[PDB]
RNA sequence: UUGUAU
C-alpha cells in the first residue's frame, strides 16, 4: 500500500543471506530418558543389516539435525556421545515413502524430545548437505562418486532451528555435549569427515547471537 | 514448491557448452607472498579490513559436477574472484571482477548470475591461516573472504588472460585433497553437496 | 604450508 506504513524486510534474498538465531547454552534445560539402544548389536550386524534391507526396500535414507547454541558469541553443534570417543548428530532412519523433514522431526523427538507433556516443535527450514555411501562399507562421500548408480546410503543434513528455550530429555546411554567449531574444525581424526566438516556447512549462515 | 531455502535446484550444463578463448596477461597486484603481507598492512590500517569474493562456476561432463579454477602455476589454483573496493557491493564487485578475469572482450554483455553464498572464510592475522569461523577472541580478523555460487548460462564465451590456464576439476579431485588445493578449494565438494544438480 | 608463474 503506498497510503500506509512500509514494513521494511532484510533486503537480499535467503539464498543470499541465510540469517539464524542463536541462544546461549544457558537457556535450555536438560533431562534423562529412557535408553535408546541400538538396533545393531555390532558392526557385522550392522552392514548384515543394511544388506539385507537393501534387497528388499531400496536404498537407506537417513536424515541427521544440526542443532546450534552458543556461549559468549561461540557457536557450538549439540553432538551426542555414545560412551568414551564416539560422537553422533541426531537423526537416523527414514521410513520408506516417508517425508525427510516429517522424518527428522519425527526421529528429533524420540532421540531429545521432552517428556513431560509440553509440546515441542522442531523449525527445520535448511539443508546443509548431503553424504552418499556407495557400498556396504563405513566410506561417504559429499558426491555420489564416478561410476556408482546404485548408492547404498544417502544422508541429508538439516539444519533444526532452536527457540528461545527449550527442555530436551537425553536417553540414559548418551552424553551430550556442545562441541565449539575450533574443535571440529581439521578435526575428522576426531569426528569423522561428516561431522567435522560443519564449520565449512554452517559459515554461509548469518548467526545471530541471542 | 519447497522453500529454496530447503532446496536449491542448480542447472548445470556440458562443459563443451562453454568456449574459452585468451586474452592478454592479467597479473596478480602482488609478486610475491613477502609483499601480499606487505600491502595487507598497509591498506589496513588504511581502508580497514580486508573484503575478498570469489565466484565458484560449475560445469558437468558425463553427469558429474566440475569445478572451474585458474591455474597460475604448476602448483597454485585461485578461483575467479578478488579485492573489493571500499564501500563496494558484494555481489557488484564479484561481477565487476569476474567480467576483468574471464569476461569476453567481443563486446557482447556477459550477465554473471549470482545469487547463492556458500561459504565465509576469514584470516585472523597477517599470516596464511585462514578459518570458515571468526575464531575466539579475534576481534579485527584482517581479510574476510566470501564465496559465492555462480550459476553459468546454458552457453558461454570466457577469455582467459594469457597467463592462466582455466581446468575443471571433478569433486572428488578436490576433496581431502587441502594438499593440493588448499583448505578452501578442497572443501568445494562439501560446499556444494546441498544443491540439487540439474545435468541440462 | 595449493604460492611465484617460461
Amino acid at each position: 500500500t503506498q497510503f500506509g506504513n512500509k514494513y521494511i524486510q532484510q533486503t537480499k534474498p535467503l539464498t543470499l543471506e541465510r540469517t539464524i538465531n542463536l541462544y546461549p547454552l544457558t537457556n535450555y534445560t536438560f533431562g534423562t530418558k529412557e535408553p535408546l539402544y541400538e538396533k545393531d548389536s555390532s558392526v557385522a550386524a550392522r552392514f548384515q543389516r543394511m544388506r539385507e534391507e537393501f534387497d528388499k526396500i531400496g536404498m537407506r535414507r537417513t536424515v541427521e539435525g544440526v542443532l546450534i547454541v552458543h556461549e559468549h558469541r561461540l557457536p557450538h553443534v549439540l553432538l551426542l556421545q555414545l560412551g568414551t570417543t564416539f560422537f553422533k548428530l541426531p537423526g537416523g532412519e527414514l521410513n520408506p515413502g516417508e517425508d525427510e523433514v516429517e522424518g527428522l522431526k519425527r526421529l528429533m523427538t524420540e532421540i531429545l524430545g521432552r517428556q513431560d507433556g509440553v509440546l515441542q516443535d522442531w523449525v527445520i527450514d535448511d539443508c546443509i548437505g548431503n553424504w552418499w555411501r556407495p557400498n556396504f562399507e563405513p566410506p561417504q562421500y559429499p558426491y555420489i562418486p564416478a561410476h556408482i548408480t546404485k548408492p547404498k546410503e544417502h544422508k541429508k543434513l538439516f539444519l533444526v532451528q532452536l527457540q528461545e528455550k527449550a527442555l530436551f530429555a537425553v536417553p540414559k546411554n548418551y552424553k551430550l555435549v556442545a562441541a565449539p567449531l575450533f574443535e571440529l574444525y581439521d578435526n575428522a581424526p576426531g569426528y569423522g569427515p561428516i561431522i567435522s566438516s560443519l564449520p565449512q556447512l554452517l559459515s554461509r549462515f548469518n548467526f545471530i547471537y541471542n
